[PDB]
């Protein structure tokens, strides 16, 4: 049954990567020309179909059939602004069958149009071969990665270029997440942990924040840039030189194409030197009219031309810090990904933001989500990973516990990773006036309303004294012992009467799969969410009615 290990994908925009975990160690496969990295372009000529390198290498000649940025549109309706925004941008076609977007080319000489998934299943394909040359052995099982804000449209598309390719994707992982994984920020257990993606990509740029704990992966804020990145800080360098010339010469050097090509390539060189060294050499050979140009900028003057493109960087980082609601020295780890993360200044910037913390780097920017997604494969086949054999490990709570509090909304008592031994309690009072009881109702789950969480219990609290809407004072508390069971009691604060209930929290009903199926909807669902964290307020108890009275309309 040794007939084909996993595979690991980052199916990035401007370039694809595909590792594999063999030997107890991570190795990214290289292409047929020799490169770590696959570029995710496939252009259509009148005698072939090209991908990766070759594809990108004659992008010059054939703009119209060279097709990039399919990420930008898989799993999109045609009419979906961002698409129409981005089109504006592309020298091929995009357009509009019956809803979804196909892009058209000149292949062979006939009108072609594709389906987004499949320019990326013609990426994959490439990619799925670029394995079984190092294999030797046809490669099926493959994970492959996805931006974190990908709804659940562009999770199937990705996953249908998968299919189409002819290869079995086990799961999709959110390139936040697999960089983690690569640096084994999951096997870290203990306290909850929060962790700050820092992705800088050659045009992308995205900032997540998760929070790990029990190894399991919650995404508590997203925010970027979708259209910065390492192009865009060449380019600075390049206009930086025309201007430079058409000041020396007095030439402006934009008509020719092929000059500018020549001299946005040697800018691309002296950006990568630019990362190790605090100057770089600048030579071409007879640049535009006959004249040949010899400079060379340092690292300041660099920074300087991108001084705002590079600063602007921490806006998304302070957003994303704010949206996941904490401080940034609540945050545990810093994980640099992203070609463009070479770049000291970024770095520096990064490092002098969280007062100098730490940040992790070693592993190649452009493959650390290959990786971890590499990572993530083989134990979905077939990996030593039981850390729960050494001692006794930290317990916390699965899931959030808490209370239906009018209007039908979870008001959490524990959130979940909460250590193990405590006892939880909070204040409430009745809704309308001169409530007979209030009925408390234990729910289990991540979601804003108790609808979204699951029922474990519920005992009622009778004999409240007549008063203002207002002023019954009941304490809730919720406790959990050390073998785990909850005893949820209530105690009407005017007169001492109480109530419990011990809930059963004993037995492995609920699988790693059940807890992170419920955090990813939580968080799919975060906004519907954390607006309804409005329709109320306070914390009341409903007139002994359980929200599954008459519903209403929409």
């Amino acid at each position: 049954m040794s007939k084909g290990p996993a595979v690991g994908i980052d199916l990035g925009t401007t370039y694809s990567c595909v590792g594999v975990f063999q030997h107890g160690k991570v190795e990214i496969i290289a292409n047929d020309q020799g490169n770590r990295t696959t570029p995710s372009y496939v252009a259509f000529t009148d005698t072939e179909r090209l991908i990766g390198d070759a594809a990108k290498n004659q992008v010059a000649m054939n703009p119209t059939n060279t097709v990039f940025d399919a990420k930008r549109l898989i799993g999109r309706r045609f009419d979906d602004a961002v698409v129409q925004s981005d089109m504006k941008h592309w020298p091929f076609m995009v357009v509009n069958d019956a809803g979804r977007p196909k892009v058209q080319v000149e292949y062979k000489g006939e009108t072609k149009s594709f389906y987004p998934e499949e320019v990326s299943s013609m990426v994959l394909t490439k990619m799925k071969e670029i394995a079984e040359a190092y294999l030797g052995k046809t490669v099926t099982n493959a994970v492959v990665t996805v931006p974190a804000y990908f709804n659940d449209s562009q999770r199937q598309a990705t996953k249908d270029a998968g299919t189409i390719a002819g290869l079995n994707v086990l799961r999709i992982i959110n390139e936040p997440t697999a960089a983690a994984i690569a640096y084994g920020l999951d096997k870290k257990v203990g306290a909850e942990r929060n962790v700050l993606i820092f992705d800088l990509g050659g045009g992308t740029f995205d900032v997540s924040i998760l929070t790990i704990a029990a190894g399991i992966f919650e995404v508590k804020s997203t925010a970027g840039d979708t259209h910065l990145g390492g192009e865009d800080f060449d380019n600075r360098m390049v206009n930086h030189f025309i201007a430079e010339f058409k000041r020396k010469h007095k030439k402006d050097i934009s008509e020719n194409k092929r000059a500018v090509r020549r001299l946005r390539t040697a800018c691309e060189r002296a950006k990568r030197t630019l990362s190790s060294s605090t100057q770089a050499s600048i030579e071409i050979d007879s640049l535009y009219e006959g004249i040949d140009f010899y400079t060379s900028i340092t690292r300041a003057r660099f920074e300087e031309l991108n001084a705002d493109l590079f600063r602007g960087t921490l806006d998304p980082v302070e957003k994303a810090l704010r949206d996941a609601k904490l401080d940034k020295s609540q945050i545990h780890d810093i994980v640099l990904v992203g070609g463009s993360t070479r770049i000291p200044k970024i770095q520096k910037l990064l490092q002098d933001f969280f007062n100098g913390k730490e940040l992790n780097k070693s592993i190649n920017p452009d493959e650390a989500v290959a990786y971890g997604a590499a990572v993530q494969a083989a134990i979905l086949s077939g990996d030593k990973s039981e850390n729960v054999q050494d001692l006794l490990l930290l317990d916390v709570t699965p899931l959030s516990l808490g209370i239906e509090t009018a209007g039908g909304v979870m008001t959490v008592l524990i959130k979940r990773n909460t250590t193990i031994p405590t006892k939880q309690t909070q204040t409430f009072t009745t809704y309308s006036d001169n409530q007979p009881g209030v009925l408390i109702q234990v729910y289990e789950g991540e979601r804003a309303m108790t609808k979204d969480n699951n029922l474990l219990g519920k005992f009622e609290l009778t004999g409240i004294p007549p008063a203002p809407r207002g002023v019954p004072q009941i304490e809730v508390t919720f406790d959990i012992d050390a073998n785990g069971i909850l005893n949820v009691s209530a105690v009407d604060k005017s007169t001492g009467k109480e109530n419990k209930i011990t809930i059963t929290n004993d037995k492995g009903r609920l699988s790693k799969e059940d807890i992170e199926r419920m955090v990813q909807e939580a968080e799919k669902y975060k906004a519907e969410d954390e607006k309804q964290r409005d329709k109320v307020s306070s914390k009341n108890s409903l007139e002994s009615y359980a929200f599954n009275m008459k519903a209403t309309v929409e």
